[PDB]
């Protein structure tokens, strides 16, 4: 598999019709999974599934700039599970990244950093076995 947690470059950033899919196990027992698709040293889009939050489960989504974190969007849809295998893909759209989880639209989140084409790295993270990461223009 991979190392976590993982850096996938995206070369000259995103862009609409730019599909990331990541493929993986979650551990068993597990506390947390995130994907930080970075400007630099700014979090662009945030996708953070939180698996014990005061017993809740909750994916947390975010953006970070000048390192400070904004406003969180939440979603107690939950698709995860501990031990695992799971799917992700975060397609860009003009508007939004939109995540579907093994095959079922998840959410979508709105962009906030405007300059796509410098969201140039996906840093995977959090307590799962990485098998792939890749993306692909559709
Ligand atoms: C560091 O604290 C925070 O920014 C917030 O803390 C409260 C508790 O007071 C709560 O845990 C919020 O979820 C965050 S925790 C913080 O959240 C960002 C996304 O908003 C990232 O997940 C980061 O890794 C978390 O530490
Ligand atoms: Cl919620
Ligand atoms: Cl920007």
């Amino acid at each position: 598999p991979l190392i976590v947690p993982y850096n996938l470059p995206l070369p000259g950033g995103v862009v609409p019709r730019m599909l990331i899919t990541i493929l993986g196990t979650v551990k068993p027992n597990a506390n947390r999974i995130a994907l930080d698709f970075q400007r630099g040293n700014d979090v662009a889009f945030h996708f953070n599934p939180r698996f014990n939050e005061n017993n809740r489960r909750v994916i947390v989504c975010n953006t970070k700039l000048d390192n400070n974190w904004g406003r969180e969007e939440r979603q107690s849809v939950f698709p995860f599970e501990s031990g695992k295998p799971f799917k992700i893909q975060v397609l860009v759209e003009p508007d939004h990244f939109k995540v579907a989880v093994n095959d079922a639209h998840l959410l979508q989140y709105n962009h906030r950093v405007k300059k796509l084409n410098e969201i140039s790295k996906l840093g995977i993270s959090g307590d799962i076995d990485l098998t792939s990461a890749s993306y692909t223009m559709i």
